[PDB]
């Protein structure tokens, strides 16, 4: 009966007592035990309430245990949780700059946002395009900075368009459910790629995806310090809180994000149209940083002497990329190979 | 023909002009005259306009005058001041809200329909001597909880509010039978511990009263401190009677909405506990601006009600130390 | 074929290019050329865009040329400016009615609008009212009991003296269709920014009137908007307003003769642009009908040169937000207009009010 060590160990606790858990809370996430404001190193699964309050003034039973028990033996910490912009960059985003790449807005007749990857497909025809978030309102034409009827730009693509399982061994309201998501949009034929960047301008040359190993310790995913660059608020940092969010309605999970980021020092991380920006961990050793996700488009109580914090849902990039089956591009050399590979 | 010196001494006169003063004014009050942005010492009768100008632009018959005599030649003066009905996150309000160990004054009490500030912590004189809270009357039992009332979220159940133109009122909730009161402070947090109330004097001099200083802890905006501006508000839209009427200090308002019930203290100015004069009253709590200077903008006041004569009218004793609070739950029949 | 030196120059060049100029933008003015959030001495056609983007991302039909010439070969420059469409103070109470004299500031109110009393004015001609002038409201329900105005309430709201009633406007060359469409107008949405007159009431009271500007002083005559001198008389100065919402501010001409369109011609017409100092706002809604004053760096009075008119992004440097922007009407035209003259001393006044007929 060892302790948690990882994120699937949590996960697998969290899922075996979901259906209790989801009658006393607003949902779940695991990560690190949260103590008066601070992080630890101790495992734990997050349980937000509504209203968090003294044990002295919970019903008899009402009150959530320290720990919980999985299959195996396997345990974990139970931790309860409250859950209650002018610049040259922004600039250059926004419609200034003479390239197109991570950062820039992008917007369609309905709905507007970050650009947050230049990638490729895997196979097929190898189309080059762009990575952002999937709103949630099927031909959708992107354009950078504005669509036709509201001023100039460029047209770049189409939104790519592309479960009864999910409600059966999930507990997921068909109704109303939403898995965060992201979007592939292919570049037009007659878009001229020779306008694009793979540099994030306001962080600099990226690796490759950082992909998220749920078996590996905690520490190398929750608590890690990350940045992202979006057409609202430019560059802000933040850090890693929680992993698989299940939030909660009042006949099942309602909604599900990967990642959980807050922004340093009680800022903001992220204001709306910074979705689809790129979620990347900060250099702590002088490599390049390496991307981990995409933002995904109510306010958190960590502190008790300052008030809630807003908080980011990310979607987990790896396996966004596996599930679109793409490739991210970090370099201008990759960039235009995969344009003299596409078909 | 002596000049007024108590607050008996104005209201006396303000009920002998009550229908000319209030033909052109929504309501008055008594205190101390404004001049300049400042409180004199100048006994005087409020009167307040929704607009104040310049005599200039009045017509002669509506123009107040500036003295009013009453019964015995007694007389005082008239101010004017623009009024109107109409017009945050620290550990303490933490602990208010819920996050506390123990309930007292200054924490967060709901119902399904209202919410609100504990005030004080009181009994019974006579008959059974419950013990329970006092707080402000929201204008079929309305049973009280901390934080939160069982259809919003958790809380322990208090007790039900005990039923006794609308007049500022208080109200007691008497302690259910399965509370326990050992969960119970009589301190005041952020203040300390509290004397008796201070019982207000109608025939003491005006200083006793207006122009003191004052403090208020309650769930919305923890402690704040203000000035008594004036005492025996009446309000006439066309209404409404008030006791105290408080302005907070620094051009900060001194209460928000959540924060009626609080109990209304007059700081300690030679080294004595700080004594209670008052509940914060609900209704007009956010609502009504107060011209007090030119310089600034219109401020926010705030209505009391008279702690002393609410505990006579309710006959309640108010408990401001564990050990009587310890005594008195033993008392209880 | 000389550079542009004046305000003349820079409007014929602009409307020679009308066409031009009004296909993509939401409008156009003339001033100088504004680089890197600064303003510089070179003449220029202004022209607003609502969003301002890179030349790769424009088609060449929309890119604006930075050079235009017109005929006799006089050129200027064009200049792209993303654009787009409460205080309290010891001098705000006194305007808004604790003072015991009614000028300039003054907070004047109707039954449906308030605003600001912008200056003391007599009539040329004929029977020689005195009156105030302010600003005409444009989308307002003038019928009768809407044209009363009152310093500091009208009756319904609380207590005031009734000032006179709004003089309904007599004209504009803009009505004539056949300049109109010369022009380029929309008959049906077109508005042009004005002032309108009030005479005073037969017993109101003009000895409670001071044609002092409170909060700046006594002003010297209207300057007149030269449109064949050079444009630093104008584009570039500062200049302040005291008006009852936001008392006294400081600002500067930006642009002149803005004209700004929509889907079938011009809608809306304004004299003079001004911007706020310091990124603060020059007005807020209640100051319009206030005095656009030149202020004086040499030690002679400041001089009226515009009104407020009442009821935009604007947005000039990239590391600060969009600022707000004033349309003020020409007051050496409106005067011409109306046929008034600005009564600048508090003698002068009593002479005029002793020589109404
Ligand atoms: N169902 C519930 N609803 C609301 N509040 C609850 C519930 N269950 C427990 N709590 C509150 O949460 C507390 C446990 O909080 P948590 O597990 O975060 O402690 P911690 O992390 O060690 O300390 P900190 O409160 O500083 O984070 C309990 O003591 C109780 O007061
Ligand atoms: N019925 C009324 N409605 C509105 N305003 C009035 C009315 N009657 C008097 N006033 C205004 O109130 C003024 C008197 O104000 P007040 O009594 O407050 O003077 P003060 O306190 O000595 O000086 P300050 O005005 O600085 O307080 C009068 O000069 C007049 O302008
Ligand atoms: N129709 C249009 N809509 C939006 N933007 C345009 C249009 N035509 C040109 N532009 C942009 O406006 C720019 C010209 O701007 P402008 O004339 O203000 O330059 P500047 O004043 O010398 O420098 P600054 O940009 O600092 O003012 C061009 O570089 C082009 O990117
Ligand atoms: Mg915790
Ligand atoms: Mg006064
Ligand atoms: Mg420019």
């Amino acid at each position: 009966g060892q302790q948690a060590n990882s994120l699937l160990d949590l996960m697998t606790i969290r899922a075996f007592h979901s259906k209790i858990l989801r009658r006393f809370s607003l949902g779940t996430a695991v990560g690190f035990r949260i103590r008066k404001g601070d992080l630890t190193d101790i495992p734990a699964i997050l349980v937000f309430v509504a209203r968090k309050v003294h044990k002295k003034w919970l019903n008899p039973a009402q009150c959530l245990p320290a720990i919980l028990e999985g299959p195996g033996g396997v345990w974990c910490d139970v931790d309860v949780v409250e859950f209650s912009m002018f610049s040259e960059l922004v600039d250059k985003l926004c419609g200034s700059d003479e390239c197109i790449g991570s950062g820039s807005q992008v917007a369609s007749h309905e709905t507007f946002g970050t650009l947050g990857a230049i990638v490729k497909r895997r196979t097929g025809n190898k189309q080059v395009g762009f990575l952002t978030n999937r709103h949630v309102a099927p031909n959708q034409k992107m354009f950078h900075p504005l669509p036709p009827n509201l001023g100039p730009g460029v047209y770049l693509g189409a939104v790519e368009r592309a479960d009864v399982w999910y409600g059966i061994y999930a507990g997921t309201n068909p109704e109303t459910f939403v898995r965060a998501d992201g979007a592939f949009i292919p570049f037009a034929d007659d878009f001229d790629i020779s306008t694009v960047t793979t540099v994030v301008r306001g962080v600099g040359d990226i690796g490759d995806v950082k992909v998220i190993d749920l078996q590996c310790p905690l520490n190398s995913l929750i608590g890690r310090q990350v940045c992202k660059v979006g057409r609202s608020s430019g560059h802000t940092t933040g850090t890693v809180m929680a992993y698989a969010l299940e939030y909660n309605d009042e006949k099942g999970i309602c909604f599900f994000t990967d990642i959980l980021v807050v922004g340093e020092n009680r800022q903001t991380f992220d204001l709306e149209g910074d979705s689809g920006s790129l979620i990347i961990l900060t250099s702590q050793d002088g490599e390049k940083p390496r991307p981990i996700g995409i933002i995904w488009g109510g306010r958190l109580k960590l502190t008790s002497d300052h008030g809630p914090e807003n908080w980011t849902s990310g979607v987990d990039l790896g396996r966004l990329l596996d599930r679109l089956e793409l490739d991210i591009i970090i370099t201008n050399e990759s960039l235009q190979d995969a344009v003299q590979q596409q078909r």
